[PDB]
């Protein structure tokens, strides 16, 4: 066979199991509990539904499709769909939001150990999407999860698309793009690849270091594509040293095989994590808290 078959379990859950409890978002997402029946666990979730257009429907079930596929500590899992007059998303609920609405409200008590472990952490997930030949293709500081401050998972995969074992890209079409955390071949050829993941990356990794900052904050979309044409990029952030900003621009080689595979990027940012103040410079760092040997790695985070 050519492509290895898709044994995923997609369950579907009763109405009557859930105790929807509170919208986090307006689809429309909820907080809620859901109580397996017969068994004494009560799980914490999120329920994302949408009325029902009979192509709103289609979408959300592609998303449960590839959620119910993945299967990673850094990666958000599908428990399940509920398939009522609208259908349903559940997910494990991650109670402190999204990430980069949690770097603004926290900037004051981040500091660079949480940083470098979260960039090491979404490295991770990164590459595990990559191992099963997954390309996000909307990776950014807001479609990442908080489940606690040590521990980050990437969601949203509304846009996620499978490459074959011998597809090396992927051609996409119409339909709205967040453009600014766009490799550059994205923007103009539509291509994306497990590299241009990489480039997104870049991006959010500079979303975190700058605490929250717009890219590009002015600059309108339709122009993006001529200043990275004409050799800019992201400044340098505040607290980043060049060892930092240095893998950040990396990602955003314009030849897309010159910048780092997410494994090297899971290396290099482990090493950082082992001093963190020799690599960002964080006003009051050491006294933070939320709720030679240069080269040692872990095994754990050896994965070739």
């Amino acid at each position: 066979s050519g492509e290895a078959p898709n044994q995923a379990l997609l369950r579907i859950l009763k109405e009557t199991e859930f105790k929807k409890i509170k919208v986090l978002g307006s689809g429309t997402v909820y907080k809620g509990l859901w109580i397996p029946e017969g068994e004494k666990v009560k799980i914490p979730v999120a329920i994302k539904e949408l009325a029902t257009s009979p192509k709103a429907n289609k979408e959300i079930l592609d998303e449960a499709y590839v959620m119910a596929s993945v299967d990673n500590p850094h990666v958000c899992r599908l428990l399940g769909i509920c398939l009522t007059s609208t259908v349903q998303l559940i997910t494990q609920l991650m109670p402190f939001g999204c990430l980069l609405d949690y770097v603004r409200e926290h900037k004051d008590n981040i500091g660079s150990q949480y940083l470098l472990n979260w960039c090491v952490q979404i490295a991770k997930g990164m590459n595990y999407l990559e191992d099963r030949r997954l390309v996000h293709r909307d990776l950014a500081a807001r479609n990442v999860l908080v489940k606690t401050p040590q521990h980050v998972k990437i969601t949203d995969f509304g846009l996620a698309k499978l490459l074959g074992a011998e597809e090396k890209e992927y051609h996409a079409e119409g339909g709205k793009v967040p453009i600014k955390w766009m490799a550059l071949e994205s923007i103009l050829h539509r291509i994306y690849t497990h590299q241009s993941d990489v480039w997104s990356y870049g991006v959010t990794v500079w979303e975190l270091m700058t605490f929250g900052s717009k890219p590009y904050d002015g600059i309108p979309a339709s122009e993006i594509s001529s200043i990275l044409e004409k050799g800019e990029r992201l400044p340098q952030p505040p607290i980043c040293t060049i060892d930092v900003y240095m893998i950040m621009v990396k990602c955003w080689m314009i030849d897309a095989d010159s910048r780092p595979k997410f494994r090297e990027l899971i290396i290099e940012f482990s090493k950082m994590a082992r001093d963190p103040q020799r690599y960002l410079v964080i006003q009051g760092d050491e006294r933070m808290h939320l709720p030679d040997m240069d080269d040692v790695v872990d095994a754990d985070e050896y994965l070739i």
